[PDB]
């Protein structure tokens, strides 16, 4: 059995965003049963990894600087418009009279989860330029684990404003017109690496070998080609550590 991890509670089955053929795609290519292990939290992933319960894992930029450090193997990075980076995007509403990070100043804030670089570090290293902690800038913050309600939470006035992943923005924008509609960016990060796809230290290299050529080849494989299209990306490219460097940075600043 092929154990594939992610921090998501999104389901394979989900209609809109159901990444069920990603699964039918490692399964093809490898010859192997896939077993989904789903965990809310990019800790419990990066646990999995750290202790071997993984195979393959689909990890955030964060999580990778730490997993990296652990002996997690890179397999690939997702590329979007010839481009396999990507940032944190603040978002408000239109009509919320927010337009600027210094106008969050005393709102309501939502971040993901501890561990995200879009969900999190990224807005939380914007805040160090200024000499200050998200707990003195904003009048509140909370943890949704999740990009998806981050950017409901924004559009319902739940909270002032949000950091999210640019990609999620831009496929829930494809999904969800009034996104695109009602809400605006008011602030960007730094551009970082795309989230990439590791392997647990302990996988045999034979196996790390053959799933690096089936992610790098994905968009040449019709099954391939519709695992794509559910992950709203283009295809995977080799993972450049290099393109994490300003992760790192923020990571020492704290």
């Amino acid at each position: 059995v092929f154990r594939v991890a992610v921090s998501s509670m999104i389901s394979p089955l989900e209609t809109m965003k159901g990444y069920g053929p990603v699964l039918s795609y490692i399964e093809q290519q490898t010859g192997r049963k896939v077993e989904l292990v789903q965990r809310r939290t990019y800790r419990e992933v990066n646990e999995l990894i750290r202790e071997n319960k993984i195979d393959l894992a689909f990890i955030c930029t964060y999580s990778f600087v730490e997993a990296e450090l652990f002996g997690a193997r890179p397999v690939a990075v997702p590329q979007v418009e010839g481009n396999p980076y990507y940032q944190a995007v603040v978002i408000t509403r239109r009509d919320s009279g927010i337009n600027s990070l210094e106008e969050l100043r005393n709102k309501r804030f939502a971040f993901t989860d501890p561990m995200s670089f879009s969900g999190h570090i990224a807005l939380r290293g914007e805040l160090v330029k200024v000499d200050r902690t998200p707990e003195t800038f904003f009048a509140s913050t909370f943890y949704t684990y999740s990009h998806d309600n981050s950017l409901r939470a924004v559009y319902d006035g739940i909270v002032d404003g949000a950091t999210i992943d640019s990609l999620v923005f831009r496929s829930s924008n494809i999904l969800y017109p009034e996104i695109g509609a009602a809400l605006q960016v008011v602030h960007v990060s730094p551009l970082v690496g795309a989230p990439p796809v590791v392997v647990s230290p302990g996988l045999s290299e034979e196996d790390y070998q053959l799933i690096r050529r089936a992610f790098l080849n994905m968009h040449n494989e019709p099954l391939g080609k519709q695992a794509l299209d559910t992950l709203f990306i283009d295809r995977f490219v080799m993972v450049n550590s290099g393109h994490y460097d300003y992760i790192r940075e923020i990571a020492g600043k704290i």
